[PDB]
């Protein structure tokens, strides 16, 4: 296992890190959204870029950085830009999709940035490359809104983005039975015991998924996402109510 | 599916059932631990009969039954001497063991016995008709504390519960790794889903199975087990965290 620390946060080891994620539409709400989460206990504040509507504007985006990271100067910030194609708001080109993240690698505000293994294998690699030269972390990511891979699928893409370079693996799926939470589970399991090299997060999405947003310490997820007022994704409980389940797990 | 209704608490029905076990060796600690108990919030109160020394004597432990009705007018009440065998105190001979479930049915006192699947099929089939005759329901039992059958196997066990008239058939399972959890959680919902006849209770013991006593709504386990200041067996976690943990995953 290769752990990743941001900020005195060590990921993949101990409990699993709680992650908000802050979603504004334009520059005030993102400023009103970063004052209200910094009254809230989490480990590393996601930032849904995609939820953000002036995303032409490079330097707009940057402008809503800083605002976050001026109200939270100590915590972990990831960057995340969710396509539409994987469950977020909008669509962008590749070529901005890049851009964007490197604007926010260079621009020192954030720790980690989401980079998704759909994007392209040569693409995804070159900007790996380009976070790792600037001491930035990736979460290499990957969603299905739809349905549940089986657990073998599930863990040759996890191994494929360790390949390409990712720091943290992580893959979000939507169960359509309960078995599929349980095939999550299993593949998540096969990884803390076979392929143990990088933290890797994963999640069931929905009602059904739950119990593995909270399960992680047993079965090898190095972080779950909690909801503040509203969920980023469908599944996520009220941060408050994670973090007590988190606890009495990790000191049953 | 056939619900069991025990003074208007419905087992196979919405959350999980909490039971708490109450060990006294004599009749003065069972008095304070009744009293103590019934400060404490749970569904049902199992009385553990194997860690009564006064074992030979029915009449004691008639007067040991009496105290914790006393205490507890409204609860409702499980009979389970534990044999060694499977995981409890003493050893007692199997007619012994007939005697004090029957004496135990025809007291009135008690809601409930548990009785050993593995007993033997025609003592266990006539005690649960006596059961039945006498308006007391039947959690059917098996304890493995050293290791966890397959999930096939698991499934095989609890339909015989059931074929020999058990109103809720239970097991426990010993983890010798994570996987082992899943197995369990595997045949719990393999019940659910395929053998829904009669509630069911199922955890994997210790510490990797403690999330086996929290996913019950889920996956299909109508009851677990906490600890009010000791475990009754390995892995329970305190009651008032279990009781938290099982309130967030109902409204999640
Ligand atoms: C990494 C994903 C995970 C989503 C989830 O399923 O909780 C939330 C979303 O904001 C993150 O980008
Ligand atoms: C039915 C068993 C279950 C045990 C457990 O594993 O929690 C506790 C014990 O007192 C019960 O009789």
């Amino acid at each position: 296992m290769k752990t990743v620390t941001v900020k005195n946060l060590i990921i993949g080891e101990g409990m699993p890190k709680i992650i908000v994620s802050l979603m504004g539409r334009d520059i005030n709400s993102v400023k009103a959204e970063a004052l209200a989460y910094r009254e809230a206990t989490f480990d590393i504040l996601e930032w849904r870029v995609d939820h953000f509507m002036d995303i032409a504007s490079t330097q707009s985006v940057l402008t809503a950085a800083r605002v976050i990271r001026d109200a939270m100067p100590d915590i972990p910030l990831l960057f995340t830009f969710r396509s539409a194609k994987e469950g977020g708001e909008q669509t962008i080109t590749t070529q901005h999709y890049l851009t964007l993240n490197r604007a926010a690698i260079d621009s020192g505000l954030v720790d980690m940035i989401d980079l998704e293994l759909f994007t392209g294998d040569a693409d995804v690699k070159a900007t790996v490359d380009y976070a790792h030269a600037h001491n930035v972390y990736v979460v290499m990511s990957n969603h299905d809104f739809h349905q549940t891979p089986s657990a073998e699928e599930m863990v040759l893409r996890l191994r494929k983005m360790q390949a390409l370079g990712a720091d943290i693996p992580k893959i979000a799926v939507m169960p359509q039975s309960k078995h599929d939470v349980l095939t999550l589970l299993t593949a998540t399991l096969e990884m803390q015991q076979h392929y143990a090299d990088r933290p890797v997060i994963t999640m069931s999405m929905a009602k059904e998924g739950v119990i593995s947003r909270l399960a992680g310490e047993v079965f090898g997820s190095a972080a779950t996402f909690g909801a503040v007022k509203q969920a980023s994704a469908p599944g996520q409980i009220a941060v408050n109510d994670l973090r007590s389940v988190l606890m009495i797990l990790h000191n049953a």
